[PDB]
């Protein structure tokens, strides 16, 4: 891998395309963590042979893991881990153990606040309008860099949302440097 994408998704958003059943992302107010990727010439590294998931090899981070991490679809966190440490982590396991890669996810999301980063200019959430050069000049004055931008349209009104956005690193998982593609539009909702 050359990279990472460090993705945090929000909530309310993901939610809302759930038109039937239960979610519980529904009542949460905060950026929450997807996954970390791996990059490889500008493409996700899936599906590596690897370890199985071992959740007593992060048993220390159960705390921070069912706060930041929590799966906001269904009510099963483990469930979750497991799946992304298998389709994703298992292909950054020659540089950082099961225990290195959920730490390492922790420390992103604690050093990369969104919503901290938007509040002062008035950009945080509040369900109107954002440009998507503004919010993403917003957070490279804070951060140093570029973050990626994901979007996804409703079908019913067709308008967009924003869902996730990407921290792009280096390969050494501490190095930011720009993202490069987007899915939003040039506006959305937030
Ligand atoms: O909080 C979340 C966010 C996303 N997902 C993803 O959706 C699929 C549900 O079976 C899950 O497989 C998983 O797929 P991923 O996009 O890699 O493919 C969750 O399960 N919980």
């Amino acid at each position: 891998f050359d990279s990472f994408w460090f993705v945090q998704q929000w909530p309310p958003a993901v939610c809302s395309f759930q038109k039937s059943g239960s979610c519980p992302g529904s009542g949460l107010r905060t950026f929450t963590i997807h996954g970390l990727w791996p990059q490889q010439s500008g493409t996700s590294l899936t599906n590596c042979p690897g370890s199985p998931f071992d959740i007593t090899k992060i048993s220390h981070l159960q705390s921070q893991l069912n706060t930041l991490w929590p799966n906001v679809l269904r009510a099963n966190n483990q469930q979750f881990w497991s799946h992304e440490w298998t389709k994703h982590g298992t292909c950054s396991e020659s540089t950082f153990n099961q225990a290195a890669y959920f730490k390492l996810a922790v420390d992103m999301r604690n050093n990369y606040d969104i919503i901290g980063a938007l509040r002062p200019h008035a950009a945080g959430p509040n369900g109107r309008t954002k440009s998507r050069q503004a919010i993403k000049g917003f957070l490279k004055a804070k951060f140093g860099k570029f973050p990626g931008l994901r979007c996804r349209t409703d079908p019913q009104t067709k308008v967009s949302y924003l869902v996730q956005v990407v921290a792009c690193f280096a390969q050494d998982g501490s190095t930011l440097i720009d993202c490069t593609r987007d899915t939003c539009g040039a506006n959305f909702i937030f």
